[PDB]
């Protein structure tokens, strides 16, 4: 909700 990693994004 805001960028994650490799594999989740936020």
């Amino acid at each position: 909700x805001x960028f994650x990693n490799k594999y989740v994004a936020l």
